[PDB]
């Protein structure tokens, strides 16, 4: 089974660029349009907030609330989440899980806390590599930092600590259009068991079938998607008609 995930870019509430659906009474709002993807074949939302720090958690909490109200779909909450507090917060207020990168990498056991009280299920790595003189680094602080830690060591870590999904993001193929980072997926598939998603380089459908077929469980994407170079429901025919498994109350 294969989930196609809509990526938002969030701040102050608004979607970063927006968005090319006319349809909508505010193509800027992450909740109306994230409930439009809901709609129309998304799997999952996934939303990074990058808003400044003094409104930050109101902003995030705010938002994780007002999108669970109105989705029924699974959604993830990311960016800046440092400490256990801060991803409780989110859990509860709605988030069905947490996105997490650099307070992993410098704290794995932050990982390990998360999943004891909200399972592994809620814990999400995201894994942002590159290749550095031939081998596959891992970088943080959005990309800042070569932690010179190898990617094949941080996958096994990441699981062995107890995190649910890796976020498997190519630095290499960010925002290229070029196609996903298939050479990164099919390297990191045999190391692990959790769920994979891919991230970074969509450009066109075949792009999608190209990362399942590396071994991606999952393909996550922005603006291809909120600027309708790709539409959802083609996408899903699209990877149906080539054989690629995609589908179209607790007290
Ligand atoms: N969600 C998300 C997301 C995360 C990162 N990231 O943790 O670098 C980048 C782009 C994104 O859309």
């Amino acid at each position: 089974a294969k989930r196609i995930i809509a990526a938002l870019i969030v701040k102050d509430g608004r979607v970063v660029k927006g968005s090319n659906f006319e349809n909508l009474r505010d193509s800027g709002d992450p909740v109306e349009l994230g409930k439009f993807y809901s709609e129309i074949g998304i799997d999952e939302l996934s939303f990074w907030d990058i808003t400044a720090s003094v409104e930050k958690r109101k902003t995030m909490l705010e938002l994780v609330e007002k999108v669970a109200e109105q989705i029924d779909i699974p959604f993830t909450v990311g960016g800046g989440i440092h400490d256990f507090e801060t991803a409780s917060e989110l859990i509860l207020r709605g988030a069905d899980k947490v996105e997490i990168n650099t307070a992993a990498v410098e704290n794995p056991s932050l990982i390990t806390q998360i999943a004891q009280t909200f399972g592994s299920q809620a814990v999400v790595v995201y894994i942002a590599a590159k290749r550095v003189d031939g081998e596959f680094m891992v970088f943080t602080y959005s990309g800042k930092k070569n932690t010179g830690i190898l990617l094949r060591d941080w996958v096994v870590e990441v699981e062995k600590r107890g995190a649910g999904e890796i976020v498997l993001g190519s630095i290499d193929r960010l925002g290229t259009k070029s196609g996903y980072d298939t050479e990164m997926i099919r390297f990191v598939r045999p190391l692990t068991t959790l769920p994979i998603i891919a991230h970074g380089g969509a450009g066109k459908m075949e792009h999608f079938l190209e990362a399942f077929l590396a071994g991606a469980d999952a393909a996550k994407a922005n603006s291809v998607l909120h600027f309708r170079e790709i539409d959802v429901r083609e996408l899903k025919e699209y990877l149906k008609k080539h054989g690629v498994n995609v589908r179209l109350h607790h007290h």
